């Protein structure tokens, strides 16, 4: 039933899982969250499984979640799949353990990508899927989309009748997201190939009270190994089901597989072991070497676990005298890693010679394994071998690292087309070579690859595209490096980037540039990209694309036109049907008129004779060179220096506001609102001053000079301020970048020494807040986004002393994406401390900060009181001991005795000098989203926010899984269309602020800066004020919620979100506790979910099922802001001592030292009962 | 039934970020980085 | 300082890390409950540790929670320990990778309990220890009551001078429950063991606003392995500190 | 009966659910597809009408596994084949003060604000009973436990009052000793 | 650490079992077999016989 499309790892695993699954529980997790996604999507749409149903998807509040969704599923008899990736999979494991002891049939797909040990990532290796060969799962291997096709319907026959487990797992983002052109079957042919009396039987010995059984339960020294012991047969048979499941699966594909796998010469003498996708690119490798004489050869190894020794030596050449087992995976300490150690043990077993066996590491966090590296590899076996190397990676710790030679020719086969397209993010590129390999695979008998390089940055990142088209199949599973044509999408890049790194000989290279002219582009292309474009004898196309684009009334169409006529793959009859299949006009013109444009540019022969640490590592990494950086650049434990941002100097936006000084009344919303911190707030005096300033006004700013920078390169050009701009002749105004930077740019310059005048006026004040230095600035968040600016004002009130406990997030992403540090330390050096530990134990990170401060500045208390018994040290010292509790007081007595005890490193007096850094108390905070605060690391925050000690939660609850694609959470409210709420939404908002204040003893404040700025000031100062829990929930807009008119009516979004009663502001002060901020609702509900792209698709899909869901929002806003007006209107002991009866068993589980005293068991009766059967007798 | 948040808005939805990828993804559209829609048309009057 | 005393696994251990730790983030589970609650026993009653502090003891709503608030008394800069068995091990595995990659000196007391496969149970066998040989964590076993007691203290001392985390482990209902004779160390001796250079430089290098550093970032292709393999020193010297503290 | 684990009963139970649900949805469809004997079909439309009431479709399922013994073929043999997912059951969540309270209580509100038909009981014991009673959140203010030896200063956790606050799911506090009607 | 592994075992010996209290359905062998099989694979000198077996799982008498 073979049938052809063109799709990447997650599409060819998810069809297979839809067709041989009934129950999927999923959670989302990059890179694993497309499976779920589109699995969802079909079972909306109505797509049938083998056993012609719908296939039934739901969503869990975490992975453990699905782990245990997956388990009753299985046990209580329905065919279960899920989807995972690393922090998922390690969620998993304990319940995997259950499933696989039960012997149930389940089918993990995994995605490799990395383990968080010194930060997070969310890219590919083993590390995930090494962890977890313990569990007893089954586990199987994919190279490629059509081997992760095959395997996947493998995992599944053989989990179906085997009785044990499968983990699939396929290399994350160098599989899941390659585009390829694989043949798949059809769902009517892998239906046939299920054993069937197997599946019966399956369904028969299920948990059903029909036929009722008791599993889990609990056992004793007695006779748990016999239960252990009693599941080997099963395990024992696997491995003849899984070969015979391939063999039965390549009768109808035509593709053989088996456990492990010989790729190369028969009498090979060089094999290495690998797993996975590079399994591919070193096939590759040999392919090339092998027609020079070369004797060397590759395992591929498919099912991991069990290891069948059997097959691994069928596979192995006899002739093979030195083995590297290639390992994409760090154990610190291990011996070796877990490959190297099954073909060890396998080797040892036999007993017979045992050949030269090598371990390497590579490829960590989908780091780049390129043919040369395969070369490498292999010539280490040749000669001067090595054991236990990396090869990737300059190392220079530990000296583990082989040399490699960037040298290595053209290893993919002849007859292909290489192609690199850089572009700036959002303007099409990777839409329109989606639609060029699709085009191309519909249309043509060429195989098409494509892999899509992105950016950290959200807006204005590059976009890096590498195709590859050729008649025979595309192994080569690596970036691109040498292009037959480079297409540089924005000529911004010529300068910033390397454009022509890539580039081959007479590599046909078309700019956009709208300099199309002779001198022009003499005056404008950089001498270095021209004396490579002279020297190697390119073919240099110059087009101004957007001009083209302008006059036909996006650049997207003429760029794909120069592919389709300048790559060679062919296409203008192709591409013309393909815009007439999705206007049409004007796009058939701009076609023809890119057609006509395109010519070569006759260049000039004279073209070719033509802090610190950001200078060392941060420039480098952001031009996308830091594969040059050694080990010696990066700290051990992973930590990265603030103030990174700073220098970025990134200007990406079209329009920056400009600032009309007549207009302006020296408000300060503009800075209170801005989310990349682009406006400056400058107040400085007559002596100290194109720079024009106004007259500050009020007594404070009294001999002031006013003035409000504009930031224009570091501007996002969302247009929040200009928005919220008081004067209705605005004092702020969008204009073009090129016409508002050249006279801006010094003017930051020279602004940014002008010391912030803090001290003038209160922090708790708009004005005055804003009038001291963010220490949040520059994030990488989406132009205009409703979380940046919240953070920035906390930071402006509370960053000199402050703990950050973030979650994981978008928080965390713009947070601290490598090398981009967006927190800074203020003059005195006192940044906020920011730390991310985990998606879900961000606020157990919290608590534990707020332990071990508690602990340290005891400790300090005890010492200050010991040194209590000069004059003047005893006075600083009970000033700063009787109140440690009052910042204020506490800062201002611990610089008293930083002054005194300057150099002290004798006696208790040493002591306390040592610890100068425990003196002000600290304010640990806890930043997390909606998904963290309401649906995984709940349980942590609502402990942590119980135990009643003093720690603050702000939640930036965008009502949705903004960082990973917008996925539905609890927060996601009624009537909202999200991922796994197609449809909409039926279940509301999670009701956060109500759990928590059921509580009684912790501060709940929920803010909206759009709505009112002196609610959000006032709540953050009584909530680090409240010596207790305390929570507070900022409603924050995300570019997922559609905003229909832009993010800059955000704060205008968030004010109607509080008018109309979506979103209400209160406060619940335990110091009439409770009362309500926010006025009644306006009845503008309706509009402000229309405001909305959710409900404007709710809307555009099923009109009835969207108003019959708004009326149910309207109607539950309405009751439950009727309830909170309702309810606004108005030593050591042991509890066993003494006691008569027996507080405790005699069981296990409850046994002690101090217990074991005679008692009564009460088993005689009552006291009473007693009392009454002795007085009788 | 089936449908996205993200098709048909005059915005992207999506950024560019490879935790927010799919084979759908990618078509090209404004970023929020030349302004509102009101403040564009208020750009374009003007000049 | 040796002094006498008639204990089990629990108690001696316990000993040895009240002594050795402040912080202690602690979920109770068979057969590790009994170190958290006597170890929160003697915090109560107002016993110190070698700094001459009770030591701060917290429950948590999981082990996960329990490995998350190791994390940040570790990050913080706060000697932090807690004790652990089978499940509880499992839940933790995900933060000792965090713990171990950030280079952050705990020391866990884990009693080996059985991982429920085809049933639960609470009794002995090395399931849980060895699911979490990859985490990085160093990894010290206790054959006896005496070697119990020796061993936390040597794993103590090594996780401070090291900076690499440690996993002490005995036996779960056979050393964590058998009651022996055993001589223990007086707090004071104990406390002369510490190396002071590496403790002050545990406590500088740790979370603070004055002196703040960004930790737990998000790392794409191109330098996560790099900062993978930039930790290697410290595991290649932490087996020369246990055999010298030994 | 089944136990799972500590914080992942109700996930278990919500799974149950889950598989329960594709099956008797796969039951119905093939039951629509039987109807195109006259017994055998007003018996099963008889069922699919009321596959939601546990007493009808006790009634129907006893009527269909009369007319369908032996059947082994067909339509009719695969809806004979699963005679175990006649009558609706109840998928039941039994765990104390700790799972609902501490440890699964995420599972928990996940599976109870999902809107499937879940149904929990909590033997809120206010405190880890099992293992030598410490400190919970059900532990209520003033109580002695482990790791709390002075007596608890936080209040019981006021689950109840937690998850009404959703307002689709049924929650009532029972006591056996004070009344046994209600 | 095998130096230390190998300066405890004796020359002399020529068969190890490697006793491990745990079970890994599947796995070539327990971790500590794995261990040791390591450890006499990357020394290259004579190999004795190693043995794996399992004991005392939840507790079980040895
Ligand atoms: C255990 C685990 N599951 C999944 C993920 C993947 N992940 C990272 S961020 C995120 C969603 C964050 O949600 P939220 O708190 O609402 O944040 P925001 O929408 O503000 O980004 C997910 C699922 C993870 N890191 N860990
Ligand atoms: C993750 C995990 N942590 C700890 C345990 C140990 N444990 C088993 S039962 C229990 C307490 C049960 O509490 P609760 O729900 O109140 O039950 P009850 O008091 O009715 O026994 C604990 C901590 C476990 N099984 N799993
Ligand atoms: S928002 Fe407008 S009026 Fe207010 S300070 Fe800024 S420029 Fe001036
Ligand atoms: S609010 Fe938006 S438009 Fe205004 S300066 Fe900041 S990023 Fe630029
Ligand atoms: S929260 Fe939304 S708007 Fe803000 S950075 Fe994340 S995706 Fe962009
Ligand atoms: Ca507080
Ligand atoms: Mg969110
Ligand atoms: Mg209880």
């Amino acid at each position: 039933g073979k049938k052809m499309m063109t799709t990447d790892g997650n599409t060819a695993t998810a069809h297979v899982a839809y067709a041989m699954s009934e129950v999927a529980a999923i959670y989302p997790i990059t890179p694993s969250s497309t499976m779920g996604e589109e699995a969802d999507d079909w079972a909306a749409q109505g797509r049938k499984n083998i056993f012609g149903q719908t296939l039934t998807i739901r969503e869990m509040q975490s992975e453990a979640g699905a782990a245990g969704a997956v388990h009753g599923a299985l046990a209580a008899g329905a065919l279960t799949t899920t989807f995972t990736a690393s922090q998922g999979l390690l969620l998993m494991i304990p319940n995997m353990y259950k499933i696989s002891g039960e012997l149930l049939p389940g089918v993990f797909h995994v995605t490799a990508r990395a383990i968080a040990a010194h930060a997070l990532s969310i890219f590919g290796d083993h590390q995930d899927i090494y962890a977890a060969r313990q569990t007893g799962f089954a586990m199987l291997a994919s190279s490629s989309v059509q081997e992760a096709h095959d395997m996947a319907l493998v995992a599944h026959l053989a989990a179906i009748e085997s009785n044990v487990p499968f983990m699939h797992f396929f290399d994350g983002f160098r599989t899941s997201h390659e585009i390829q052109k694989i043949e798949v079957l059809d769902y009517a042919d892998m239906a046939s190939l299920v054993n069937q009396k197997a599946l019966a039987e399956f369904r028969a010995k299920s948990m059903n009270p029909e036929h009722p059984h008791v599993r889990g339960t609990a056992q004793n020294p007695d006779i748990y190994f016999q239960g252990r012991e009693a599941a080997n047969p099963y395990y024992l048979k696997v491995p003849g089901i899984v070969a015979e499941y391939m063999q039965k699966v390549a009768s109808l594909t035509g593709r053989s597989y088996k456990l492990f796998d010989y790729v190369g010469a028969p009498d090979a003498e060089r094999v290495i072991v690998s797993m996975g996708s590079s399994c591919e690119t070193i096939e590759e490798v040999i392919n090339h070497l092998a027609a020079k004489g070369e004797k060397i050869g590759l395992i591929k190894v498919r099912l991991y676990r069990p290891f069948v020794s059997e097959a691994f030596f069928a596979a192995l050449p006899a002739s093979a005298k030195v083995i590297t087992v290639l390992d994409r995976t760090k154990e610190p300490g291990a011996p070796g890693d877990p490959l190297y150690l099954d073909v060890c043990s396998a080797f040892v077993e036999r007993g017979e010679a045992m050949p030269k066996i090598l371990a390497g590491r590579y490829g960590l966090g989908s780091k780049e394994f390129s043919p040369a590296m395969v070369k490498s590899v292999y010539d280490n076996m040749s000669g001067a071998k090595k054991n236990h190397f990396t090869v990737g990676i300059e190392d220079d710790v530990t000296g583990t690292s082989l040399p490699v030679d960037n040298a290595f020719a053209d290893t993919t086969p002849k007859g292909t087309i290489q192609c690199q397209f850089w572009g700036l993010g959002a303007d099409g590129t990777v839409g329109a070579n989606k639609q060029a390999i699709k085009i191309i695979g519909d249309n043509t008998d060429l195989f098409a690859q494509g892999y899509f390089s992105y950016d950290s940055k959200k807006s204005g990142g590059i976009t890096i595209s590498h195709l590859r088209f050729g008649e025979k199949p595309i192994q080569s599973t690596y970036l691109v490096n040498r292009a037959d044509y480079v297409a540089c999408h924005n000529p911004a890049y010529v300068g910033i980037y390397d454009i022509l790194e890539g580039i081959k000989d007479g590599g046909t290279f078309v700019l956009n540039s709208p300099w199309s002219s002779l001198e022009d582009m003499d005056k404008h292309l950089p001498s270095g990209i021209k004396r490579t474009i002279a020297n190697k004898k390119l073919k240099f196309y110059n087009i101004d694309a957007v001009k083209i684009a302008t006059d036909v009334g996006r650049i997207n169409m003429i760029m794909q036109t120069a592919f389709f006529k300048l790559a060679g793959v062919l296409a203008v009859d192709l591409l013309k049907k393909s815009i007439h299949k999705a206007i049409v006009k004007m796009n058939t013109d701009a076609v023809d008129q890119a057609v006509t444009s395109l010519q070569e540019f006759k260049y000039p022969d004279s073209w070719k004779d033509a802090n610190e640490f950001f200078k060392n590592v941060v420039k480098p990494i952001l031009t996308q060179q830091g594969d040059k950086l050694p080990v010696s650049a990066f700290e051990a434990d992973g930590r990265f220096p603030l103030g990174t941002s700073q220098f970025e100097k990134r200007g990406v936006a079209i329009n920056v506001p400009q600032w009309v000084p007549e207009n302006c009344i020296q408000c300060n919303q503009c800075a209170f609102v801005c989310p990349h911190s682009a406006i400056l707030p400058v107040l400085a005096k007559e002596e100290e001053l194109n720079f024009t300033a106004l007259e500050a006004k009020g007594k404070e700013l009294k001999g002031y000079k006013f003035r409000i920078q504009i930031n224009t390169l570091d501007c996002m050009g969302c247009g929040n301020c200009a928005d919220i701009c008081p004067p209705k002749e605005k004092a702020l105004v969008m204009q073009p970048l090129d016409t508002q930077r050249d006279a801006q740019v010094p003017n930051l310059e020279y602004a940014a020494r002008i010391p912030v005048k803090s001290e003038v006026l209160p922090r708790d004040s708009l004005k005055g807040s804003q009038f001291q230095e963010p220490l949040m600035e520059f994030s990488g968040a989406c132009s205009g986004c409703g979380e940046t600016p919240y953070v920035r004002v906390i930071t402006q009130l509370f960053g000199e002393r402050m703990f950050i406990a973030n979650a994981t997030g978008c928080s965390s992403i713009w947070g601290a994406s490598a090398p981009s540090m967006p927190y800074k330390t203020n003059r005195l050096g006192q940044g906020p401390a920011w730390g991310n530990s985990l998606f879900e134990d961000a606020a157990e990170y919290g608590f534990g900060m707020n332990m071990s401060m508690f602990a340290r500045r005891t400790h300090l208390a005890d010492l200050a009181a010991k040194a209590l018994e000069s004059g003047d040290v005893k006075e600083a010292l009970q000033g700063w001991l009787a109140g440690k509790n009052d910042p204020i007081k506490s800062k201002e007595y611990g610089d008293k005795l930083k002054k005194l005890l300057a150099g002290q490193k004798d006696g208790l007096l040493g002591q306390i000098a040592a610890m100068s850094d425990l003196y002000t108390k600290k304010s640990v905070w806890i930043f997390g989203g909606d998904g963290w605060a309401y649906d995984i690391g709940y349980g942590g925050l609502d402990h942590v926010l119980a135990s009643g000690e003093d720690v603050n939660v702000f939640v930036m609850d965008t009502e949705v899984y903004s960082n990973t694609g917008g996925q539905s959470s609890k927060a996601t409210p009624t009537g909202a269309v999200a991922k796994f709420a197609a449809a909409g939404k039926r279940t509301g908002k999670k009701d956060l602020a109500r759990m928590v204040m059921t509580y009684g003893y912790v501060y709940v404040a929920t803010v909206s800066m759009g709505y009112s700025k002196q609610q959000f000031l006032k709540v953050l100062k009584e909530a680090e004020s409240f010596p207790g829990p305390s929570l507070v929930i900022a409603y924050a807009t995300c570019i997922n919620q559609g905003l229909r008119k832009g993010m800059g009516k955000s704060q205008d979004v968030m004010n109607t979100a509080v008018k109309s009663g979506y979103w209400p502001l209160f406060r619940y002060d335990p110091r009439n506790p409770f009362q309500l901020d926010s006025k009644a609702p306006d009845g503008s509900v309706e509009e402000f979910l229309m405001a909305q792209n959710r409900f404007a698709v709710l809307d555009r899909s099923f009109p009835e099922d969207a108003k019959r869901l708004r009326a149910q929002v309207a109607h539950e806003l309405d009751v439950r802001f009727k309830e909170l007006e309702h309810m606004a209107a108005t030593g050591s002991v042991d509890f066993g001592e003494g006691a008569e009866f027996c507080t405790r068993d005699d069981t296990p589980m409850m046994a002690r030292p101090d217990s074991g005293e005679a008692c009564d068991q009460n088993r005689a009766g009552t006291s009473e009962q007693q009392g009454d059967l002795s007085k009788r007798t």
